């Protein structure tokens, strides 16, 4: 305890050592002595002498410190009630004058608001209005006629301007009527009320900012009404009426008073003549209050305590007396024989006190109201008031003690006697204290913060409006609540308070808790003591309390004027309101809530000859682009600034006020727009710690924490070495100026080391040194060589870092994740508000850790113990900030720089690049400041050409110049407050910003003196501060709006499909589910199917909600092309491994930060019943909600996967995200549709997660009960996925229209990008100047891909070819051998390109099929080593294709169990198509080209001649062999060989089927025959042995290649030489096959067989001759229609850039009905009548005529054909 008794010696040092004890100063000394003695005692080993001694101690530092009072100032406040009775005044100010003679009463009267009552009552009429409006047209499903009687009686006073009070009864009527509507449309009314009074309030001061004013007075709000509404001259008469009655009455009664009292014993004080009105962090809250407050007969809350503060003395309601001195009490007990009840009940009470102010005033005695009182208690109050009139009129009333403790604010108590027993509580219409207290000040705090969390409702966009609160009487201002208060005085006309008594009381409690131990006497029962009131009384031992000599003076309560006689007694006024007809409402004057677009003929409707000829063509040429900008789902800067500056001149640039008005309000929507789009943030955190500390377990909290939050979330741990090393250093030089090194280096590495070895496991945590990953020539790591050790260093490598590229978040504190609404719902069983902050930490310890502690009960634990700990806390993931790029954390208002969050990467983020440039400018003013080299001229140019300069001032300069002549010294943070006046950077990127935004970004920033939060300051917080457990965010509370919980979608440790066999899932289900959605009457069926998410972990959440999102066919046909094109960018990134330009990676990280938090949110939102219902599966219900309930979207939620039906136009559109969409006419075949395709397909069945289920309990539908949930719930900022079209690379590059010349030839930037044309190490993405050509480089995975995909020409390919000679192969990718390049004629190009697509498919299926063989063998014991050694491929099954498998692993394992169909089928249908084919010519190339592939990898393996993956990859080519002599060697040959059979098969086939596929066939045959190329074996072994061992993907990506470098060896056969200068022109087409037409099936079709059997032959060829009607080649400029059979009169039309075909499809046909494409399956059956009603669909005639041939016509892709 060494440095803790230093410390007491210190402070009483200093206290002794004080002029005046009797300060605050001296108060804080004593609080650290009693803080400090408190820890003594603390200690274990304490002796009772001890003890003793302690204690002897802490109760005189208290005797000390309680005898530190302060007299109140002689002021008795009162604050004056627009529109009060002076009669009821004047009594209880006379009888407070008489009885404290020595004080001054203050009147303080508010001549600017005296009308503001009739202003807030038509700000609230067109509130209401607008509520009613928005329920109405929102709820189509049913009239409401609440709303309609409201209307009614409207209209009939806008007939009848006289009647005020009938319009009110009959209001009054309507709320009676109002109380039966339903409890949802009750949260909605409340809810949208509360909003739009807020937004109103916002119009308000708007107008104010853009009017420039500086104080609000009436004719400011006349003002305005006028703007917003149309006011007669009536309306004007009634508010100058009413403002002279307040001005007469007030004079009237403060002249009477004063004739008689005295001019300096009462006066006037101005409202106005406050400094508090003004101060900006009071937010004008004042002027709120006017409007948000339903006690409007009460004086302001505020207002007392602005008075208190600012003045001191007494606060007073006008409705109060001083308290009876003891004389009268007596005589009052002793003229009632000791009946206690004239003391006590309020009947009575009332009585006595108006007698006694009657005869105080020298009034009449006798006309004391007397009613609803007995008799006899009448006559014996009688007697008391004649007892009483005897005494002298100095002794009825007794004083109140003016002696109070320094900083302390005593609250009146109250005592009334209910029925159910005594009520007691505090009240704020008696109150004490002194000018300066600082209890007032944290209570002026407490209410800012209560009007900062009322605001949350309109301030956070995604507010949900559907929550239905318990009650708690908590700390928050329950929104819900509030709203229905509101509702019911606005329409009644007659518990909750944000700023009333309750708030005071908590925040004195808070005060004096955090006083400490000073403060426990004030504290009893963790609630206020008695010493905190005064009027307090003390029991006699009794249920009654004994009122003879109270523990404190009071004041006299029970009044004939309190409040409970104004209610009924007192009428309503009628100067309070203003009848207003808001059908005249100005749209445009109100940006807040209406959203319109600038349209030309209306918008200069009200401007000025002049002003319009000056600048309406200007306006003009902005309206496009504004409306873009406004319109637009993302936000692109260049247009925001261009937009804007050009705004900001044109206002700028005018004498107008009108059109500026108009112009404001174009500004305020751009702003309004930049609050609402918000962008993800990324699941990162990062923590930079001091090693400095003794304790890590703060930091290892807190990493368990975000590693319990959720299992993806990255944590990144940042330290500086360098840093370490200065602070050591500068500590040497302190300790000499007034062994180490080795031990320092120990010490800091032993704490870094034990941090990560504590989180070895876990790959999440990065332990990472900042001096890696700097640059040397950046500002931070030259802050690091000049020994930079300020205390702030630590934010501006938290800045550098994120600039480098580290998004997530930035910290430098050990936060923790916020808990969430389940945990709290936990802790709540058991415990109320304020002890839930002090139980928590508990719980995280509890939760985190496992150590429970003994102050928390056993069934708390439990519970806790039964959900995972992801379900408690609240991770980084789906939390969003603003565009900008950048938010910060909040402190009572302030931004702070305690929690920096910084957008999502792929995002734009324009701070960040002001943040560093603005980080290089205060360096350059730091060394410039260090060489005492800065002067006014210097300073000039180094701001110069830099955005900081707008801060260069002439008093700015003059300090910065002082303060480098005082201390040349200083740190970057002191350098900015200086140069900028603001006290952290994050105030100063506002300032930054508004550069390049004017108008809007100062807009912005005066938008936060009138309550807006900062554009950069987080909101909802996920993170709470270690020590006090508070969030961090805005207008958040932790623990009453705690977020819920998302559900998180376990998944098995192993995957059906990877990228690669991805796409068999949609190949293998694609037609069936075409042949089911058009067999259930679906018109229209497209496919779109996702390569995005692989599992199934979401449940595919992220791209339901996207499609969710989307209200129109337009967007969704944009949203649906952008999501295929992601997807095509995905699987090049990913699946190919190929890198991507800079923009086509931004915007694949943008589309996958937003799948990822809609995914979250999703998720998030289907477990939370409170905001989306849910129901189980049922065709009826969900009927009825589409059709009665109004539901236009819904979501249908299998175990595994999400679907979407929406209600786009007049149609019902089903999506599932793996296949495209089907939409219906109505949603029951919508629905019959999805539950068929979900149980019918077996392997979709169980993908699905409803194999063996019941789908009727297995099926949840999750809808919304209002279309207005989803625009609150669905994010505004997409990214620009739903609204415009994202153009690739490629797309972009192909609008050029000129070539680049390279290597002497010409050729498009298009395809010297597609070749892989890399400069510097990146993709080109414009055109190379003719400097940067030599530099130009061509990556080989880039070209390797292009080659594989593409058919060249023999001259494009020589281009190629010369291009990879003279610039080469990048270094470290694959090198291309040049032979392998060739090219291909006309009529070879189908061949060519049906071969590829070939090569894919069989690539795609022997990916899953070694997927499977990998799983097998994993599933086999191994010992240490690999000993698998499979030595037998024998298979059983043929149908099924079965083998089974003798496994030498040593220990005699035997599983021989394997099915592998996909290798068994394909060779029997070569044997069925090879031994069928004399008798039916028709044959499949597709099939044989897979063939030779197949058997050409198979040869290639043979000839390669060891652990799971290459001996799988060796049994799958065994496998091959072995099913290609079984299905090929009908004789047991022993010398048979696999691929000379396979050549004499399809030599033999393209022999006797002759033309160009005959050719084809035989030269993939000749390659078969002939042995390997040396080119293909180079390859293959130059792969083998360096890119598949230098590259660390997995085994599938390499037995990829080795399947394409077969393909492509097969391939090279097709290919021709070029040749040059041709002296004859010879033909060029394609030569047709022997057996075109159909004669050649209906050869073989004539035998007896089925009918069925022969309508699948002719079906057979009519799919064949559909498959391949256009095969389009546009890099080399060719169409091809060859494959062309069944599609007639063909047009094909060049004249348009995408060529346009047209033609007539073949069709089914019917004897009786012919053929009707319009209907369905059902409706076809129907018709004609084959089954009965209730047949299974599967006993149908499926596409019976119904069907097309081909479905679709092809679409050709935009080219230049020739």
């Amino acid at each position: 305890y060494a440095n803790e008794i230093i410390e007491i010696k210190r402070i009483m040092g200093e206290y002794n050592l004080l002029p005046d004890k009797n300060s605050r100063n001296g108060l804080k000394l004593l609080q650290k002595q009693a803080d400090l003695l408190k820890i003594i005692m603390e200690d274990t080993s304490v002796t009772e002498n001890t003890f003793k001694n302690i204690e002897i101690a802490i109760t005189d530092i208290k005797r000390e410190y309680y005898s530190h009072t302060v007299d109140i100032e002689k002021n008795i406040h009162a604050i004056w009630v627009a529109g009060s009775p002076p009669e009821s005044i004047s009594d209880y100010i006379k009888t407070f004058l008489k009885t404290y003679k020595e004080f001054t009463y203050y009147l303080w009267v508010d001549e600017k608001a005296f009308g503001a009552a009739k202003f807030t009552s038509v700000l609230k009429q067109i509130a209401f209005d607008l509520a009613c409006r928005t329920i109405q047209q929102n709820t189509p499903q049913k009239n409401i006629d609440f709303i309609n009687l409201y209307n009614e009686i409207r209209k009939k006073y806008n007939n009848n301007p006289s009647g005020q009070q009938e319009y009110l009864n009959k209001l009054r009527e309507l709320y009676a009527t109002y109380q039966k509507i339903s409890t949802p449309l009750k949260h909605m009314f409340n809810s949208f009320f509360l909003e739009n009074m807020i937004k109103l309030q916002d119009n308000f001061f708007n107008y104010c900012i853009v009017k420039g004013v500086t104080e609000i007075n009436d004719e400011l709000r006349i003002n305005y009404l006028k703007n917003v509404i149309k006011l007669s001259d009536d309306d004007i008469g009634n508010y100058q009426k009413t403002i002279n009655d307040n001005k007469d009455r007030v004079k009237k009664l403060i002249l009477d008073l004063q004739k008689q009292f005295g001019e300096n014993r009462i006066s006037i004080k101005d409202v106005n003549s406050l400094t508090s009105l003004s101060k900006s962090e009071n937010n004008h809250n004042y002027q709120t209050e006017m409007l948000l407050r339903w006690n409007y007969p009460a004086a302001s809350d505020l207002l007392r305590m602005y008075i208190l503060k600012e003045h001191g003395g007494i606060y007073t309601d006008t409705d109060m007396m001083p308290a009876y001195s003891k004389q009268v009490i007596f005589k009052i007990m002793m003229q009632t024989n000791g009946d206690n009840r004239f003391l006590e009940d309020l009947k009575l009470r009332r009585a006595i006190s108006d007698g006694v102010l009657r005869y105080v005033n020298n009034q009449n005695i006798d006309e004391v109201n007397y009613n609803e009182i007995s008799d006899a208690d009448k006559n014996i109050i009688k007697k008391i008031l004649t007892e009483i009139s005897k005494m002298p009129e100095d002794s009825i009333f007794t004083k109140i003690n003016t002696r109070i403790p320094r900083d302390t604010m005593p609250i009146l108590r109250r005592y009334h006697l209910w029925p159910d027993g005594w009520n007691i509580r505090g009240l704020n219409g008696f109150m004490l204290s002194h000018k300066g207290s600082e209890v007032i000040d944290a209570v002026i705090a407490g209410q800012n913060q209560a009007y900062r969390e009322l605001r949350r409702i309109r301030d956070n966009i995604h507010s949900e409006i559907y929550f239905k609160q318990t009650d708690e009487l908590s700390s928050l201002p329950d929104t819900d609540k509030i709203g229905g208060i509101l509702v019911k005085k606005y329409l009644s006309g007659s518990t909750l308070q944000i700023s009333g008594p309750d708030l005071i009381q908590r925040k004195m409690l808070q005060f004096f808790r955090s006083r400490g131990v000073l403060g426990e006497e004030f504290i009893n029962e963790r609630k206020l003591s008695d010493k905190a009131y005064i009027g307090v009384y003390k029991t006699t031992g009794t249920g009654k309390y004994d009122w003879l000599t109270p523990e404190s003076i009071g004041v006299n309560d029970v009044t004939p004027a309190d409040e409970s006689t104004w209610c009924i007694g007192k009428g309503r006024c009628v100067d309070d309101f203003l009848f207003k007809d808001v059908s005249t409402l100005k749209t445009e004057n109100l940006p807040e809530l209406f959203l319109t677009k600038i349209d030309t003929d209306t918008f200069f409707s009200q401007w000025s000859t002049k002003t319009k000829k000056d600048l309406q063509k200007k306006i003009q040429d902005l309206t496009v682009r504004y409306n873009e900008l406004i319109d637009s789902s993302t936000i692109d800067f260049k247009n925001l600034y261009e937009i804007d500056q050009m705004l900001h001149m044109i206002m700028l640039e005018m004498n107008d006020d009108i059109a500026k008005r108009s112009l404001f309000s174009l500004q305020v929507q751009i702003a309004e727009k930049i609050r609402r789009m918000t962008i993800p943030v990324d699941n990162i955190i990062n923590i930079y710690p001091d090693l400095h500390k003794k304790n890590d377990n703060d930091l290892s909290m807190s990493i368990k924490g975000f590693l319990a939050s959720n299992p993806h979330t990255k944590i990144n741990i940042l330290y500086s070495n360098k840093t370490e090393h200065n602070i050591f250093i500068k500590d040497l030089f302190s300790f000499a100026v007034m062994a180490f090194f080795k031990k320092h280096n120990e010490n800091i590495h032993n704490k870094i080391q034990r941090i990560k070895d504590e989180f070895k496991e876990y790959s999440r945590v990065a332990i990472h040194n900042i001096d890696k990953v700097i640059f040397k020539g950046q500002t931070l790591d030259r802050l690091y060589h000049e020994g930079y050790v300020f205390s702030d260093i630590n934010t501006l490598s938290r800045y550098t870092l994120h600039g480098l590229g580290i998004t997530g978040v930035h910290t430098e504190e050990n936060l923790l994740p916020a808990p969430s609404s389940s945990l709290i719902n936990i802790l709540k069983e058991h415990y109320n508000e304020d002890e839930i902050s002090a139980k928590l930490p508990l719980a995280y310890d509890y939760i985190l850790n496992k150590k429970e502690s003994s102050s928390i009960p056993v069934e708390i634990l439990n519970k806790l113990s039964e959900l995972p700990p992801h379900e408690l806390l609240t991770p980084v993931l789906g939390q969003s900030v603003n565009p900008l790029g950048m938010g910060y954390s909040s402190d009572n208002g302030k931004i702070t720089e305690q929690v920096i969050v910084s957008g999502a990467d792929g995002f734009d983020n324009p701070i960040s690049g002001l943040i560093y440039t603005y980080l290089e400018d205060l360096y350059n003013i730091h060394v410039r400041m260090r060489e005492g080299t800065l002067n006014s001229q210097n300073l000039r140019q180094l701001l110069e050409n830099s955005v900081s300069s707008c801060f260069l001032t002439e008093q700015s300069i003059n300090k910065l110049l002082s303060e480098a002549e005082k201390r040349p010294y200083q740190s970057l943070t002191e350098i900015h407050q200086h140069l900028t006046g603001l006290p952290t950077i994050a105030d100063a990127t506002l300032s930054l910003l508004s550069v390049g935004l004017p108008g809007t970004g100062k807009l912005l920033r005066r938008e936060q003196d009138y309550g807006r939060p900062p554009v950069t300051a987080i909101q909802d917080s996920t993170f709470v501060l270690p020590y006090n457990f508070k969030g961090i965010g805005f207008n958040d509370n932790i623990i009453s709006s705690a977020p819920v919980a998302s559900s998180l979608h376990f998944i098995a440790e192993h995957a059906k499909y990877t990228l690669l066999s991805w796409p068999e899932f949609y190949r293998h289900h694609a037609q069936r589910w075409f042949e089911m959605a058009k067999g259930y009457g679906s018109q229209n069926i497209d496919f779109h199917p996702q390569s995005l998410l692989v599992t199934q972990e979401g449940r595919c959440m992220g791209l339901a909600l996207l499609y969710l999102q989307t209200e129109d066919t337009a967007h969704y046909s944009i949203l649906q092309e952008n999501l295929m094109t992601v997807s095509a960018l995905h699987q090049t990134s990913n699946r190919d491994k190929l890198p991507l330009s800079k923009d086509d990676n931004s915007l694949m990280t943008r589309t996958y930060s937003l799948i990822e938090m809609l995914q979250y949110q999703g998720n998030k939102y289907i477990t939370n019943e409170s905001l989306l219902h849910k129901t189980a599966w049922n065709q009826e219900r969900i009927t009825l909600l589409f059709n009665e309930k109004g539901v236009k979207r819904a979501l249908i939620s299998t175990p595994n996967h999400t679907l979407v039906l929406q209600q786009l136009e007049d149609i019902y559109r089903l999506t599932d995200p793996n296949f495209g969409h089907a939409d219906f006419l109505s949603p029951i075949d919508a629905l019959k549709f999805i539950e068929a395709m979900i149980q019918l397909t077996p392997t979709l069945q169980e993908y699905y997660g409803l194999l063996n289920k019941d789908i009727n309990k297995h099926i949840q539908v999750h809808y919304a009960e209002s279309d207005m949930v989803w625009n609150k719930l669905l994010p505004e900022n997409d990214a620009g996925l739903s609204t415009r079209i994202q153009h690739t690379t490629t797309d972009r590059l192909a609008n050029l229209a000129e070539p680049v010349a390279v290597a002497g030839i010409s050729l498009p930037v298009k395809t010297l990008y597609d070749i892989g044309a890399t400069l510097d190490g990146r993709r080109i993405t414009s055109p190379p100047t003719s400097e940067q050509i030599p530099s130009l480089r061509l990556n080989g995975d880039v070209l390797n891909d292009y080659l594989s995909r593409t058919v060249l020409t023999p001259e494009q390919a020589d281009n190629i070819r010369k291009i990879l000679h003279t610039q080469g192969i990048r270094s470290g990718t694959r090198p291309i051998d040049p032979e392998m390049i060739r090219g291909t004629q006309d009529d070879l190009v189908s061949s060519q390109t049906r071969l590829q697509r070939q090569a894919t498919r069989v690539k795609q299926q022997l990916a899953g099929v070694l997927d499977t063989l990998q799983q097998h063998f994993q599933n086999i014991p191994r010992s240490s080593g690999r000993h698998l050694s499979v030595e037998n491929i024998e298979l059983a099954d043929i149908g099924s294709g079965r083998f089974n498998l003798q496994i030498r692993d040593g220990e005699t394992l035997h599983t021989t169990s394997v099915e592998v169909p996909e290798v068994v089928s394909r060779f029997q249908k070569l044997s069925t198509m090879l031994s069928a084919l004399p008798a039916s010519g028709i044959m499949d190339f597709d099939l044989g080209m897979s063939v030779v592939g197949v058997v050409q990898y198979a040869r290639l393996l043979q000839q390669g001649h060891m652990d799971i993956k290459q001996l799988s990859e060796a049994t799958l080519g065994s496998m091959i062999q072995i099913a290609g002599n079984k299905f090929l060697n009908t004789e047991g040959i022993q010398g048979f060989r696999l691929e000379s059979a396979v050549a004499e098969g399809m030599r033999s086939v393209a022999t006797r089927t002759g033309g160009t596929m005959g050719k084809a066939l035989s030269a993939s045959a000749r390659v078969l025959e002939l042995p390997v190329l040396e080119t293909v074996l180079g390859t293959w072994n130059l792969y083998n042995s360096v890119i598949q061992l230098q590259q660390a993907t997995s085994y599938s990506e390499t037995m990829a290649a080795r399947v394409q470098i077969a393909f492509d060896s097969i391939s090279l056969g097709l290919t021709a030489a070029s040749v040059a200068f041709p002296p004859l022109i010879i033909a060029t087409g394609p030569i047709a096959a022997i057996g075109m037409g159909a004669s050649s099936i209906a050869r073989n079709v004539a035998r007896k067989e089925e009918r069925h059997t022969q309508w699948l032959e002719y079906k057979k060829f009519l799919t064949d001759g559909s498959k391949h009607i256009v095969v389009a080649s546009p890099e080399r400029g060719l169409l091809d229609f060859s494959g062309n059979k069944v599609f007639g009169k063909m047009v094909l039309d060049l004249r348009q850039s995408p060529p346009l075909l047209h033609g007539e499809s073949s069709f089914n046909a019917d004897r009786k009905i012919g053929h009707r494409p319009d209907l369905g399956d059902w409706q076809i059956r129907e018709k004609v009548g084959y089954a009965n009603s209730i047949s299974p669909y599967s006993s149908l005639a499926h596409g019976y005529a119904n069907s097309k041939w081909p479905r679709t016509i092809p679409k050709i892709p935009s080219g230049e054909y020739d």
